[PDB]
């Protein structure tokens, strides 16, 4: 409400079988994601790539996860290869990452639950990437369904082309046709409704900097054609705020919140791009990528990186996320310990254990790595099976 | 030379099929780390648990990677399961890392290649914890093949009892027979010769701390029993370094390298296990966990932590390890971002940037994340598929 | 009832997280197993190793699948290795699998749907083979969940030696103590509890052919000792019925059903097992390997070959398993068409078409291979996704 | 020879990194293969989707085995799904299942090896479906090096949308134009050079069927334009030889061996389309599907069905392959056995271990099953590990 879908619940009803699953996991994220977004001023969360990091994430009191599938592609898909973001890797590892995140909140909740401990809660939920769906609206429909098996709160699809599909910040981005993208958003839902979920969609266009479309089939797309065509026999578009706005007020009937790509960390942009939106849908939930390809110290004043997301926020930008700050932590951590480590050896890495031992104040646990993985609840698990006579 | 192989030429003949597989990766891995190992003051290196961390380590000038089944256990096992370090996970998830992390390393050499720059060797020899070889002998020799498909330099080995295995620094710490343990040294052999890999073999004991032996049967055991036995049925043996030391002997025919779990960072127990073992087998390498359980400055004083390598080094441990690095340095760093994220937002994550910026005086290059995943390398791919005529 | 817990409700929840997550079709399978047991005057199953092979068997009218470790090692595990019946494959193959045949009967199950039809009860019951847990009570624990997470309706457990384990029909087999195989069992039934499902337990003794003992630690197992003990430290034992009951009669009070492994297809041992078992626990489900091991027309007249699983019902071995079927028809079928192909090609294939055609005549429908594997359900939910306007 | 690479030696020395890794099968492999086609009659192959399929295959004498994609959607996934032919699962599926046989192979070449028998050539050749390279050229360069790695001799491209993608004999088919089907080629060869591997390229035409066309942008494709558009902006093209003919010639440059997908199985079209071809392209290998969704017996009289394959060799058909016959020798097998055992029991089953006992005077073996899975090999490994002293 308003969301629309165009087809009927008899629809639903033939293609769900004769038996409906569970899905307790994604049933509770979509539930708690929906609450949070209405509720709070905003919810801000980072990039996670391992159960781990999303681990600490919660430990530190951030509310949702982010599963990017930019970070899928370097170092966590089903492949085993460092990809760049170009839908390169096998479609199933973004819903399996989900699966091993959920698998580390959960071991946390047994964990702080086995010593009488429930002032974290594990289960935040996680918004996840599933690119340009890896093809069409059928292999939409199978990524969707597979992230809300994985337990997965929301799901966010892009209108660029699945087989030329590029990171939100490499040039030469190709838009598909409004109508391809609007079926991409109906195969979502119809796969959330099949599975008996209420899983948060999210819209995300690229049409902001996309100056290339496949297709002039959808009389909406036409206004933005220059006339051109390439080699590929591609249709050359005016990129910018105008075409960003189209897809957007395009997408708001078929999407829970829309999410445009954005070039630069530009408050006035922002604020222009919601009111667009909010003119023909009042309250449509926003959300905003803080980019780390932005040099955030080199645009913003200090004021205004620290007012950032809170002015975000009032506008309607209800989710916020650092799309790759797991892989910066990831990669920054390693390199600063390993750098020191060649030449001033042991120095280098207690430099780190003092680090870790002054987060200590503040709720970090995993210096004390034995228990942080289980292995007093594990423990008690061997004691309780060895504990009873014969 | 003098490795001792209680089986010939002929055995392992008929074991190896009829058509010998070249193992590239393996191959360079095990003649470059024995290279190192006899040519350098010593090797140090970290625990790996991402393709990203190991190339993170190589770029800062790190010449080994450590893979670390603690560190699989946590966050990188095919379960996809937060577990403790207690063989709980599928075997294959060791070896599958080691694969991820040389599928990065090759794509790095493939990116400063294209770039014309052979400034970083990216092929560093991966030491891999094969654990207790989950189960028997021949799951010995299935693991120490899957390590040699997937490129490993060398493979690790515990006199752990496989079903009750633990963390190194865990008490109730099970050994098994000292035959029982040459057995799966002799399994691992069996599999590089079959492979047609010089593949390094580590024996690791776990006897300086371990107070409890499976079985009375061999007569090099017995010495260490007390007479008690438990309900399980386990012996009671006296731990320390006088049964670290019979096991190191036991097993030294049988390795390329010996490895003393210690609980405690202690130079002068360190030279004494190195004067005993060189006393028998004079020259022979040692290796040497830097473990992250120690609390470095609590132990240590500044002048003994920063000479610490140096001093091992001179006893003969050649190989040297902080076995969790990579656990603490991904935790930690994901911990103290989201804590000042939840705080400070875009603030937080400028201060972790600015971080990154500092760290390129020192040649790290992730801050340009889109190059350091290979987006130039693929680019440079699609204008050579794209580039010629018809 | 009358099952033993030697363990709490309390000691349960301390170890079950602070929410429970729903395992429908562990649910569902346990309950239905439950009941057909208890109402049919016997289940027959078949081994299956791929969806299909488990779809043709619902389809075929059989009410129970069998899940096999030995054909799991051979060709259908996560190593992607032929393996013997050793435990060398890693530990989470036989619940992926287990996945994977669910995945296959729930497709099944939304062609016939979308089709409106019910005629097939597309979710039997999966019986599943843990072999020997894959290390220690942990491991049974852990392959135990993942099970239950998978869809199985029940889990069978040996008391052979995981690390020497081997085929139920292999020479020099090893039993464990009596004491650490009820351990098993309740650590099997603490994982069953911690999920919250009714999931089934088998135990299975192989204390009929096994001459080996690990451990004298046990009471209960020192009369079959002969005081012989090996270069290994096992000690021998008088392998036969009365070690196979007295194993059985140890395990009834942890284990819904009992199964005993035989060398041969014999109806007289059957009943005086049975008899041993009902004696002590009257009406005790009994399960029984009907082995392809054995040459069946070679041992039994053709009347006995008839009769055999109806007799065998009737002494309370309510569940019966070709363990091996799946291997055998797979394995026979490509043999016969490829060595016939090779002679006179299409002719070959027509045959093979031909028995297919014949097949529809009692339910077959994969010669219509289009619609079998849900081209037609995918058409529909292309058909949905495309329908409405915009 | 004469094959067209639109690049140069240079492009590919950029693009290879500064290390060669082996691929020893796949070498193996495609010399073999190229062998084999260009000094028989001709190879007829059977689709295998489990190792032990094509361990039959090659024990009966087949000299290729065929990797469907069309199998891999229905029972052999990395989703663990059933799917019809949409190119619905993970792009790695393929390459993953061409290891797993490759696998059983090797532990086959091993097992005849430890008994000294060469009598079988174990290392048949795999040509595997890379579908329509599951995305762009980019995606296709990848399942191609994946392809090398598992050790695949040949692999076959189709001119489809990958998006679109469908089973060869479905309806609504989708052409892209020639130049992008090119391309695919050139990244296809591209990947296979910088592997530094001869593989055998096979490019397939969907144009017999195919009704429409994603893009005008191709001067070669418009005359079989009607001018007609659809809803989606696909183009209405006459399908038919002339289209598959025109396809065909442009392919040939960029690939070894030339394939009509043919919607019946008739000597007269495939003899013009093999005419056409090498017309331009003097002895061009081609390779025919022998489609088992052709009624055989309902179409052909029995003289053809034994001539059919011996006739297309004649033509230039030198690869011809049941693409689907490990699916119906599957299904067929275990449903026939299970409606069988449902009424019958272990009467059924004696039937089938009858049919074994009659296969074994043809060379069959896996009635034996315990030897066929390596039992006997891991027994003689075992041997030598417990065999020398200490």
């Amino acid at each position: 409400a308003g969301i629309v879908r165009p087809y009927t619940p008899e629809d639903v009803y033939r293609l769900r079988g004769s038996v409906q699953i569970e899905y307790t996991l994604a049933r509770m994220g979509a539930e708690r994601l929906w609450n949070l977004l209405h509720t709070e001023p905003y919810i801000n969360a980072l990039g996670a790539l391992t159960g781990n990091q999303a681990m600490q994430q919660v430990k530190a009191g951030l509310k949702a996860i982010y599963l990017s599938g930019w970070q899928v592609a370097a170092d966590a898909n089903l492949a085993g290869q460092m990809y760049p973001d170009q839908s390169l890797y096998p479609a199933n590892s973004g819903p399996q990452l989900v699966r091993n995140i959920n698998n580390a909140l959960r071991r946390a909740d047994q964990i702080y639950h086995s010593e009488g401990r429930n002032d974290i809660y594990w289960f935040a939920p996680i918004v996840a990437d599933a690119e340009a769906g890896f093809g069409g609206p059928l292999n939409v429909f199978e990524i969707m369904k597979a992230y809300i098996e994985a337990g997965a709160a929301g799901v966010h699809f892009e209108d660029q082309l699945a087989s030329e599909k590029k990171c939100g910040h490499m040039g030469g981005k190709v838009l598909i046709p409004t109508q391809a993208a609007i079926r991409n958003l109906v195969a979502a839902r119809l796969a959330a409704d099949v599975m008996g979920v209420p899983t948060i969609i999210v819209a995300r266009t690229d049409a902001n900097a996309a100056t290339l479309l496949t297709s002039d089939i959808d009389e909406r797309d036409r206004p933005f054609c220059t006339g051109e065509r390439t080699s590929e026999g591609f249709y050359r578009v005016r990129a910018g705020l105008d075409q960003a706005i189209a897809r957007g007020l395009a997408y708001a009937p078929y999407a829970d919140m829309i999410w445009c790509e954005t070039s630069e960390p530009n408050l006035e942009e922002a604020r222009r791009f919601a009111e667009a939106i909010h003119a023909q849908f009042p309250g449509k939930l926003l959300a905003y990528n803080c980019s780390p390809s932005f040099n955030w110290k080199k645009k913003l004043d200090d004021a205004t990186i620290a007012a950032f997301q809170r002015e975000l926020g009032a506008m309607g930008y209800k989710f916020q996320f650092v799309t790759l700050a797991g892989f910066h932590a990831l990669n920054y951590s390693m390199f600063e310990l390993a750098r020191n480590y060649r030449d001033r050896g042991m120095a280098a890495y207690s430099e780190l254990q003092q680090a870790e031992f002054a987060a200590e104040a503040y709720g970090y646990t995993a210096t004390r790595h034995q228990r942080e993985v289980g292995t007093g609840y594990f423990d008690e698990v061997a004691q309780v099976i060895a504990g009873g006579e014969i």
